[PDB]
């Protein structure tokens, strides 16, 4: 009795591909695609994505008749909404959806911490489980989650990040992100043995909450990689991610579509289902 599920934002890059990978997934079922686009509404979901045998779905858009449609009860599984919508939509598009009943699968990008304290409390009264999800990838997560883990046994700890020399900000999103986890245990890391002395300004890194600190390299040749490095007495222990090319949300986001169906309000962060 597979799941079914909608994906807002379907002909949408990102869109597209989860398409396909549930198409691929015996155990998901889509419902439903939904796009603004007027130039994409009447083809096929599959064959639109890219596949040989086109589904029995169309690119329709308009969202309600076909959270209703899926709210009528299929026997199996509640239904799933994956959005992957325009910032301007997202808040009410995942409104909408909790109010149906239908669980929201969707990433941060268009939210803001208050809209998602809003969506927070509409779900609890809902009753209905809701994913909002800063990192799709599976292996950035179990990263983050071992770090956690490991941080309540190691005092000391430093990030070590790279990206692909095109990029402007430093330190990257993700591994400032990675710092807010370790320091909410209000545990202080890295706490001196000795004086330092910065012979050359910037040799130590940025600091970044409870004494951690964070290194930035940017290079041609690399795409994005983390590693976190945790010392004691004998010993270091270094939890590293690489990415290879930047289609690798989608096993996250179809874990997303399997797990919030056991969830009855919101949760922020994959790192918390895992
Ligand atoms: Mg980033």
């Amino acid at each position: 009795a597979p799941i079914p599920v909608i994906v807002n934002g379907a002909a949408g890059k990102m869109g597209r591909e989860v398409v396909k990978a549930i198409a691929q997934a015996p155990d998901l079922n889509l419902l439903g695609a939904i796009d603004s686009s007027p130039e994409h509404q009447g083809k096929d979901a599959g064959e639109l994505a890219g596949l040989s045998e086109p589904l029995e779905v169309p690119i329709t858009n308009q969202l309600e008749p076909m959270l209703g449609y899926v709210a009528g009860e299929r026997q199996g599984p509640p239904g799933v909404i994956v959005d992957f919508t325009h910032p301007d939509s997202v808040y009410d598009n995942v409104r909408s959806a909790i109010a149906y009943g239908i669980r929201p699968v969707v990433g941060t990008t268009g939210l803001s911490p208050a809209q998602i304290q809003n969506l927070a409390d509409f779900a609890e009264k809902a009753s209905t489980g809701c994913l909002i999800i800063p990192n799709f990838s599976i292996g950035m997560v179990l990263l983050q989650q071992a770090a956690v883990t490991a941080s309540q046994y190691f005092d000391h700890v430093e990030i070590i990040e790279l990206h692909h020399n095109q990029k402007a900000d430093a330190p990257s999103g993700t591994a400032i992100q990675t710092a807010e986890l370790l320091a909410e245990l209000g545990k202080t890391f890295n706490s001196a043995i000795v004086e330092e002395t910065e012979k050359i300004p910037g040799a130590r890194g940025s600091l970044a909450g409870e004494g951690i600190r964070i290194h930035s390299v940017r290079l041609p040749g690399l795409i994005a990689h983390q590693e976190v490095i945790f010392g004691a007495p004998g010993q270091i222990y270094t939890l590293r991610h690489d990415t290879s090319d930047r289609a690798c949300y989608m096993p996250g986001v179809l874990l997303a579509i399997r797990k919030v169906l056991q969830l009855k309000s919101l949760v922020y962060g994959l790192e918390k289902i895992l």
